[PDB]
Formats: C-alpha cells, sequence, structure tokens
C-alpha cells in the first residue's frame, strides 16, 4: 500500500485483554494445558489437543472511515503505538493450592520452566511458518497444523505457510511468525528453554511501543480491522503427583492508531 | 478523565512528600513482622483455606497534602501533580544475617539466605490503585479478613472482567489474588517485577540518585484528587527457610519520596 | 584495495535467504539434530563422524551485474546496507513429547538446553576463518575442512590454519572462528555459551535491524556480484529418552538491503 | 580551583585473627532466635574514612565562604582476581577436583559524601544480643524487623557498624551520595567488573555535588564478595578493598 | 611528565597495527597448550606450595612501533598515540568439542563443556601494565620463575602497598596474585571482569565491528614511550573437566586490532 504524510477526530484508543489458549482439559482448569507426556516415540507420537498451547487472536473492530472504496484516496486506520500487560502475574504467588512440596515442611514448587512471552499488533492476520520438533507428530483434528509434513519440516519448509486467523486452534509448537512476511504486522517474542528456567515478569502501564516501521509507517489496518496475537506460557505447573501442565495468563492491549491517507 | 492546561511554575509552586510504607507479609505474631505465616502445600484445590497471616497483601498509604484551599464552585482550579518519585527498599543488607533461627546449607556451613520466588512493585497516584482479579485457583476459600474477587468463577484464573477492585485499604488486597489494571490507572503509575523459583536469588539495588518520571505521554503526572496521594508497594523478597524446613514470606518496606508542582485543570 | 565513491541515489535491492542448520544430520528422518554425541573418547585416537560435527552454514547470494566494461575507471558495485536476522522455529522446542526424557516420574520431557553458539556473517566475500582446536591430536572424518597439519600450537595461536567459508556442511564449527585480523570486507556476530544446564534464550522480532556500514560509512561491497551469507545456530543439547544427546539446531533468515556504489577501478 | 584525593579502603569483615584478614570469624547456623550472641569477628561492618581536604577559608563569621564540592568518583574493588586461588585451604567441589570457589550471598555498596553516611537500621531478628565494640539499633523492637525510624545513625567509625544492622537512610543523606547492590542465595557466583576508564558523576538534580563540611570527605564501602567455603566446610565471609578517587572543585556558599 | 601538544591530522599522520597474544594457563607439556596443570585443592594454609604450571599468568606482548623522529634532540616530539583497539578472544567455538577426553555428564550423555570461574581481561597502553599485588593466602609459596609479591604480609590479602609491579615479562606474573593498579596506570587503558562460581556458564561474544575508544577525559589516548606499545591479555575461560575428575583451567588467544595517530609533545 502506498502512503502518504501525515495528518493532525485523528486519532482513536482501542483495548483487548486476550485469554491463553493452554489447552483447558476442563472447565476447573483454564489458564492450564492437559497433563504433558514424554518419552514417546517418534513414530508414535498423538499429542491431545489440550496438552498443545495455542497461539491467542483477536481481530479488533475499528470505526468505519470510508463511504466508498472505489476512490482513488481513502483513509485507513494505522496502529501507532502499543502498550501491553501480562495479566496476573502475581497469581503464581499461590504455593498452597494443589502444589508439591518443594522438601519436607517446604511451600510448594513455583511455576516455571520453559516459557514464551510474545505478542503482535498488525492491520491483517499474523503471518506464521511451519517448523516442527518432530516431523512425523501425529496432530489432533481440531488443530491446524503444518499441511504434508516432510522430513525438511524440522528445517526450512517453505511450503508451511499459514495466517493466525484462528484463536486456540495453531499450536505454539507448530509455528512461529514468518520474517519473510509481515510487512503490516510487527510481533516480539522471546523463548526460554530449561525445566528450572524462573520466570521473569514485569509489568507497567508506562512503557509504550512504537509501531511505526523504518519510514515511518505503523501497520494499515486493512478492512477497518486490527489483529493482536498473543502467546504467554510462562512455565509448567507442578501437581502434588509430580504431573506438568503449562501456564499461561491473558496480555492485554492498548492500542492508538492514527487515520492516515493511502493511495487506491 | 481530568482536562489539563499548560505548565506554569512560580515560586512556591512546587512541594515534597515522604513515606516509609511497612511490608504486609502477613505477620504471624507481634515477633514475626515482616514475615507471613509458614506456608502450606499440597492443599487440595477444592479445599483450600489459607490463612489471612499466610497471606501477603498490597501495602497503601494516603498520603494528605498541603490544602491549595481551591474552591470547586468554578471551572478552573489547581491541582498538585506528582513529577517524579525517588523510591528505595529499606533494609536489604538485614538478610546478611544467615545465623539466627535459619537451617545450615549443609554441615558446618552458613544459614540459608532468603530466596525464592519475589515480587517488587511500587505505585504513585492521584487516586488509589486500581486492581483486577487474577485467581491461580478459583475454589479457593479465602479468610474473612481479606478482600478477594467477589464471586469467583471458572474464568477467574484467566480473565474474569468482573474482578475490579482499588487499593483503598492497608493489609486488605491479598497479592496472589490480585494485579494493577492496565485498562485503567490513568492517573497512577505503577511498576513491578515477579521472579518466579524456590531457588531465585533475590537481587536489590540501593541508591539515593535514581529518579523516576512520573508525567505521561502528554507530560501530565498523576493528579492528586481531594489533596491526597496515593503510594502502593509490595516487596516480596523471597522466602526465609526456618531450622525445621518450614518456609515464610519475607517483606522489606519501601521509601517514597515525590516531588510534586501546582497545575491548572478544568473543574 | 578497494576505493569507494559515490552512492546511487533513487539504487536500491532487498535479498532474502533462509539458511538451513547443518547439525550433521544422521539420518534423512533427523534434520536439525547431529548424530548421538561420543564423550571420554581418549586424545591420541578420538575419530568423530561427519555426523556429530555441526558445520557452519552459508549461501552465495548472487546479485544482479551493474557493469558493462570492467576496464572503467569507475565502476558500480552492491553494497549491503542493513540486515535483518532471524532465528526460524524457536517455539518448536516446546514439544517436550517427543523422544524426551522424563525429568521426574510423571514428569514432561527435558527441553533442549546446554551449550549454545548462535553466529552470522554478511560479506561481499566468503567469510574468512582462524582454525583453533580443543584437541590437535583430533582425527577429523573425510568430507570435512579443518586445520592442515595441526600442531602442539594449534590448541591456541596457529596463524598457518587459514580457510574461507566457501563451503556449506563442511567446515566444522569447532574447528574454525572468523578471523578478526581479516574480514575487512564482512561484519559478524556470535556467541558462545558454555555449560551443559544452560537455557536457550531466543528473541524473535521484525523490528530488529542491523546497520552493516563500517566506521567510514561502507558496507560490504559484493565481489563479483555475490552475497555471502554465514550462520550457526547450535541451540543446544536434545536429550533422548535414553539420555544419548545430540546437537539441535535452527534455520536462519537474512534479509538484506543492498544499495549501488561507484568504485574506483 | 580543582583537586584529587584517592583513598585505599580496606574491607571489615571481621578477622578473628591476623592470618585471616579479609574474611570473617567461622559463621554460625541454626542459632535461636531469643539466644543469638553472634560474636563482633563474625559480622562484617561498614567500612568508612575520612579524607582531609585542603583548608581554604581564613574566616567563618562571613557570609559567603568557599566549600569543596565533589564532582566525580573512580572506583574499584580491589583484588578480584585472588579468588582464582582454588587451592588454599578450600574443598574439593569433587574427589580429584579443583577448590569451591567463593560464591554466596554478596553486597557491594560505595559512597561518597561531605558529611558521614546517615544510616537507618534494620534487623532480620530484633531480639539479636549483638556484642561489645558494635554501634547497634539502640533499644530495638518488635518493629526494628520493619521500619523503627527510632533506628537512626552515622557512619563515623570504621570496623563498628554491622552491615546486617544498617543501610543507608534514604530519607536523608542529602550531602551524599550512595549506591549498593545486594544478591541473596548461597551459590550466587560473584561478577566483578574492573577498568580505570568509569566515572560516576556525583552531582544531583540541581547540578551540585556533596559539600564537604569542615573540610572533610566521607568515603563509605561494604564489599563483602560471598562466602569462602574451608575444606572442612565451614564458612566465612569474604571482602576485598575498594579504592576510591574524588574530584573536587571550590564552590561558593551562603554562611 | 608528558606536555601533550596538537595531533598530527591527515596523510601519514595514522598506523594501525595487530596482535594475536597467546594464553598463559600453565603448559604442562607440549599437548596441553592453553590449560594449565591439574588443579589443587584442601592444602593447608601453610603447606601450599603451587607449581607454576598450575598458575595462569598475565599474557604481554610489547609491539614495537615505526619510528617517528629523525632527531631526539627537539623542544618538542612526536609520539604515537593509541586511539582505539578492536578485541576479540580466538577460538570460542573449540568448547564445542564435548568427545576429547571429557567426562560424560550421565549415562549415554555428552562430554560436559569447560565452565566455572572466568576472568576476561584486557588492557592497551603505552608502557607496561602497573599491578597492585593481593593475594588470598599471604602465607602461599609460589615458585620459581614466577613474579610475586615480594614479602607479603598479613596485610598481603587486604591492601599492601609495597605490592607494586609492572606487567613487563609474559608468563610471569599469576593472575591469581596481581591486578591492575587503579592509582596509576594513567597511560593504560583497562578492562576486565571475573565471574566466580564453579558452574558458571561461559559467555562469549564476538564480533568485528565492535570498536574500543582510548581516548581520556581529556581526548588523550596512550602514549607510546619509547615507540613502545604494550597489549595485555588474561582469558581464563573457565574449567576443564577430564574423565578422571580433575581440573585444569582453559585460556583462549587474544586478538588485538590498534590504530594509532601521531601526536606532538613537549621534549
Ligand atoms: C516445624 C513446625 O512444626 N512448625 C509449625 C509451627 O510450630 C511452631 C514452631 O516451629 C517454628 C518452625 O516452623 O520452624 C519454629 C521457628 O523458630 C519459627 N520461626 C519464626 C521466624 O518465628 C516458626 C514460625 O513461628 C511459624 O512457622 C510461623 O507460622 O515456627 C515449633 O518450634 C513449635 O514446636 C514445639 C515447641 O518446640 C515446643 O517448645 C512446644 O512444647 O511444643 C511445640 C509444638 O506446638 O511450635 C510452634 C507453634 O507455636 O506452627 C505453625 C502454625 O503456627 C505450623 O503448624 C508449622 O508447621 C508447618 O505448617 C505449615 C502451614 O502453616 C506447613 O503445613 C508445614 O508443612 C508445617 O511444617
Ligand atoms: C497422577 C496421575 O495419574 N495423573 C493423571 C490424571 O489423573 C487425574 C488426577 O491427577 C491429577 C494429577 O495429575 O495430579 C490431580 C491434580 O489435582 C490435577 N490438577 C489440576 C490443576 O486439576 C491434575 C490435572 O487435572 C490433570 O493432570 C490434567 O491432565 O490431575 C488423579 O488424582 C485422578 O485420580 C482419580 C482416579 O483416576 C480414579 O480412578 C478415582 O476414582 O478417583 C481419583 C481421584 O482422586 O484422576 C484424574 C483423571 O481422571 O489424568 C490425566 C488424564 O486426564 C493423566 O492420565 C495423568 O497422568 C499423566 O499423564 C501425562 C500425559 O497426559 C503423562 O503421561 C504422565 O506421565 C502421567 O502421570
Ligand atoms: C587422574 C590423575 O591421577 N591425574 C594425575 C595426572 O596423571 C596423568 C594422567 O591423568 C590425566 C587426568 O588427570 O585425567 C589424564 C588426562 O588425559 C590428562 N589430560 C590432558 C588434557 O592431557 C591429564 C593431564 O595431563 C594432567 O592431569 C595435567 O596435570 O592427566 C594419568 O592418566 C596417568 O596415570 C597413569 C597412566 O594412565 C599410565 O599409562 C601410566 O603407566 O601410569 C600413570 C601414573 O603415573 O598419569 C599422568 C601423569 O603422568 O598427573 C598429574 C601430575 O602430572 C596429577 O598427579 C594428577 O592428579 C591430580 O593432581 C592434582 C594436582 O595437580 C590434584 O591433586 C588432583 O586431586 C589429582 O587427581
Amino acid at each position: 500500500i502506498e502512503v502518504l504524510g501525515v495528518k493532525t477526530d485523528s486519532f482513536t484508543e482501542v483495548e483487548c485483554f486476550l485469554n491463553p489458549q493452554m489447552g483447558n482439559p476442563d472447565e476447573h482448569q483454564k489458564g492450564l494445558s492437559k497433563s504433558l507426556a514424554a518419552e514417546k516415540q517418534f513414530t508414535d507420537d498423538s499429542p491431545d489437543k489440550e496438552q498443545l498451547p495455542c497461539y491467542s487472536v483477536a481481530r479488533i473492530p475499528l470505526p468505519n472511515i470510508n463511504e466508498d472504496l472505489t476512490c482513488g484516496n481513502i483513509l485507513m486506520w494505522e496502529a501507532v503505538t502499543v502498550k501491553t500487560e501480562v495479566i496476573g502475574v502475581t497469581a503464581m504467588l499461590n504455593l498452597h493450592s494443589g502444589t508439591q512440596k518443594t522438601h519436607e515442611n517446604g511451600a510448594g514448587k513455583p511455576i516455571q520452566g520453559s516459557n514464551f512471552h510474545f505478542f503482535a499488533v498488525g492491520g491483517e492476520p499474523l503471518e506464521l511458518q511451519g517448523v516442527l520438533a518432530n516431523y512425523r507428530t501425529k496432530y489432533p483434528a481440531q488443530t491446524v497444523t503444518p499441511k504434508n509434513a516432510t522430513v525438511d519440516s524440522q528445517q526450512m519448509n517453505t511450503d508451511h505457510k499459514a495466517v493466525l486467523d484462528k484463536d486456540n486452534a495453531y499450536p505454539v509448537e507448530c509455528w512461529v511468525p514468518d520474517p519473510s512476511k509481515n510487512e503490516n504486522t510487527r510481533y516480539f517474542g522471546t523463548y526460554t528453554g530449561g525445566e528450572n528456567v524462573p520466570p521473569v515478569l514485569h509489568i507497567t502501564n508506562t512503557a509504550t511501543t512504537v509501531l511505526l516501521d523504518e519510514q515511518g509507517v505503523g501497520p494499515l489496518c486493512k478492512a477497518d480491522s486490527l489483529y493482536v496475537s498473543a502467546v504467554d506460557i510462562c512455565g509448567l505447573f507442578t501437581n502434588t503427583s509430580g504431573t506438568q501442565q503449562w501456564k499461561g495468563l491473558p496480555r492485554y492491549f492498548k492500542i492508538t492508531l492514527r487515520k492516515r491517507s493511502v493511495k487506491n
């Protein structure tokens, strides 16, 4: 999209709370995955959907701004800044409910281990690339995973292109944002691996991310729609029995937008 | 929110207020201030009734400010605007005591230092801090003398938008039940870091040279309603381990020094 | 050697590249992994297989020719100005169920972790290497380019060990490092972390850009209309149910912006 | 209008005997709250030195005088490489292995001011029976484990104020600049940087550095690097000297 | 000392020198260059006599610079001035060999990587680096062929100002005995980081885009006396662990790339 210079009614602000999609084994275990399996053979590994955390995504409708989309010059909503926040970090200070003792007489074991904290803001669905730890993994019916996985899907298999158009459908272990695309999206993620990794989570209402690219253009919202994507795997929760399930927390988005002139 | 006009400072347009806020970890008895009650583990999800003393709570103090004697009948008045804050965790060196009631790390070895999960948080606002409730266990039966999410549901372990509250009472709101609400708090600036893990080393910096500017994106700091300021804090440093192996949350006081200026607002 | 002149304005180009990792690939089914790793082999008889040895990844990217005559005193060359680069598939390691080893009874699988090395380079010619060995008496396998005539000093400085990254899946990571005494026409960046329990920390974003201009404002100049991207992304060790370990690698993406620069000829 | 003073400050870990300088006495554990009487040598203390400065005034009744003003400081922990000694009196990590390096809880701290550092007392155990030859919070109460504003003091004596009892007072210290970092945990790896290129500016928000009262400059330090583990498994704090290099300028003040 | 005058600019005013500095970890025999001798532990303070091969030493090289003065009988002269340095630890990827003489971490597992206490240090000066002696154990009986603090006393474990030296000899000054002296070194820039702990992960970055400026607060870089430049280094990466459990310090070479300019000075 060919963009024009900036104007100076011109602004709008939208909010969103996004629930995590860790699996939710039953009604009582929202924010969690099903117990995790281990030591499954590469040739016979069939994870349950509830064992697989998925990307969270919400399409946010923006106020109509064009009467006629055939006009040579139209206005689009341009995402300029975002404040974003992981919600409920203190909840993990509960070391008494269904926890596993660290030692005799001791407090319960805190949530810890591998984590992935990720967010994206774009004027389209996040564009994804497929990469698998095990290409022979038999993925459940209620998930969208890389079609026709091959030996190359554990490295680069360019055929595995997708978009994040469904909430609670695209497994995190299957997809990453595609850096060869996503011109109209800004995304940020950090993966930390290791069963003993301490979660480090910062909260504030003073941190802003500018969404303008190198030419000073933020994501341009197609069809007056804004897309917010998220993953916030905080780590593993350890049951008294020693079983473990992924723990996720909601993510808040506060996007500021401006009206931008574009060629049409 | 509140419509402000431009900045215009002269002589005696500034003021400075100080505050020491004690931690509210639980205080099992008079001899254990700054500590919680020993912590339980492995409680059934459907029958978990924590004691109030086991639950660290948010600290909050309302600081009165000098009366600017403004009559709220006119459309133009002056309000105190918080512009900067110096804040400090108090008594970090106290944890260098590894001999009092500690558990040795090994035979002939020194006592085990306070460590594990921690949460360090502070807020400055012209109103009480606005809170959102999130629970690890929505079926948790919280004690009478705590303010916790009302009518907790299945969704309270993720997003339940009904759980809105304000930090208006000290030693009442359990840290594990509440976080600052990012969808509100227009008139508050808050800052927090959570670290999880039983072996997490505390890292605490002290200095009198660090200043936090409280002005937002439009250059406006918290506007102090009713000539009052709110400071909030949590400083869970980690766990203290008793000789027996029992563990209790450790907290330290937090110091605030806020600088304010008179600002014109619409009324 | 090369004396630069003016830059063409108005003159730009962008090139992309996905580089597969070269960890060893023991068989068709195990790409991105090395072969089972050996330990405790004697110094005088250590003969590692090629599949046990991760290698440097490299791709030569062809660019358009800009000159009709190479006898002219002034000639145009492609100048790499910026690079966006990204490790691909970081989330794949959240698979803790496939062929993993339990951390405990009833527990999840052990995540990939341990020694890692993440490295990338952009240059107008192959990356220049210096050989250094942990064990100079190592018997390196066929189909690998390793330091020739390794001596006592190859465990420290042996300046005879000079090479160029001109072949993919051939130069073992453990034998070569980029040569800081050379590489005038290359920009390289690497981080080594050692320790069997080291957590991998991997960031992803499409908003991070590295400027490739040197102190004088000149980026890599692409000789023979060729751009070289080089990478190593050893993420750590994958632990099998049995406890056997193998290096894990991931692909790396490059997006390089180039401009036409006039140069003395 | 300028001057430069420099100082080396020995650590005050306790020094049980003349052969163990830089170390504390063996540390005790698992002592009762109501009967914990630590020896002075078991308690590391703040280091402090008053640095006399050239005299610049001849009449103190004047309404306008000159005071030395501290502008910058270069500071350095001294002897960090000494801990690469893993053979002397160390405990083996494993059969045939090297000795265990100093590690564990640490506290690195320095201050520059024109007065003694002002302290606030906070105690882990308010019922601790502190030994003679130490200055500790007087009349320690139930609230001394949190906020007890009666516990005010100044760092005016070297090897007297136990680190575990006192912190710099943020409600005061207008004429001092202090910086400290505490790390807790028995396995904490010491991380120590050295250079002669790092400078700290001591000017405050108004552009004024510490003003040296009575032509005196105070330098305060604590550098508990971690725990030294003896062969027997017995442990003692380890400290290192800190170097100060302060630049001062003449400033006019009301009087 | 040296009254510094104008900087020579433009044509024939700059030079560039490079250097690879081998590490001096001890070198037990010809097959173990880059390593120390197996390390001893639990030696009693009174009977501690370390071999030289067990003691990593500072690395140093004097780099001769082109003659700049045709006549040394002048009122003022030209000196080489070090302006910038690029420096690199060489061979970091060598430690990704976990199969040669290593100790497995577990059954069927890979070899234990090099890890533990590390010290990474470099210096650029127009003189030898000036050292202060500090000892962990002052009663340590240091071996022949090492320069260690003379007449070590009770105070050598803290501040003993008598222990002054200069790094004028390669593989002679034990790293555990000496640190750069911050009370001198006016004509040298030094940088080092010590990390202690037997499980500490080495973290080593490489690049040809990082430059350190050597100019001081006055805009003056090290002035090279007797047309000589001094590069100093220590790069203790950690401990190598043999199958048997014995451990030896590992070191790697360091590269230096220094840019110099001609400076006028009074003579
Ligand atoms: C070890 C134990 O059974 N603790 C239970 C505790 O019992 C009290 C005394 O224990 C300590 C401790 O936990 O080690 C002793 C410490 O010095 C105290 N620390 C401090 C800083 O004061 C702690 C601390 O006060 C509490 O834990 C705070 O909640 O208490 C114990 O010595 C004592 O036992 C004997 C006593 O020695 C003897 O003179 C007398 O004749 O009989 C006593 C038995 O009653 O009794 C103390 C009680 O007054 O009490 C708390 C409740 O107050 C808990 O029951 C605690 O057990 C843990 O409880 C946790 C949940 O709260 C969790 O379930 C753990 O698994 C339990 O071990
Ligand atoms: C220990 C075990 O066998 N777990 C299997 C689980 O069993 C369920 C209950 O176990 C817990 C647990 O894992 O500890 C109990 C916890 O309170 C729950 N935590 C939360 C936050 O809700 C978890 C959690 O709900 C699930 O793990 C999430 O998937 O489950 C167990 O107490 C219960 O016992 C029943 C018993 O089965 C029944 O015969 C008797 O009449 O009543 C008992 C009640 O006390 O059974 C629960 C299931 O009905 O079930 C899951 C499948 O839903 C798994 O089988 C799990 O075993 C692990 O499975 C992993 C892969 O999914 C992996 O293979 C591990 O190796 C297995 O241990
Ligand atoms: C295990 C042991 O006793 N080591 C002592 C060592 O013995 C030498 C050989 O051991 C190794 C080792 O430590 O594992 C073998 C490794 O492959 C070598 N590593 C490298 C990279 O070359 C190391 C290394 O060379 C040295 O450790 C460096 O000092 O040495 C050992 O195999 C050999 O023993 C047999 C030999 O197998 C056999 O063919 C022959 O017939 O008899 C030999 C017995 O002499 O001997 C090697 C030396 O000749 O030697 C050193 C001194 O040279 C130490 O004694 C070392 O023991 C440690 O000493 C430490 C202090 O230096 C400390 O006290 C530790 O507690 C001791 O274990």
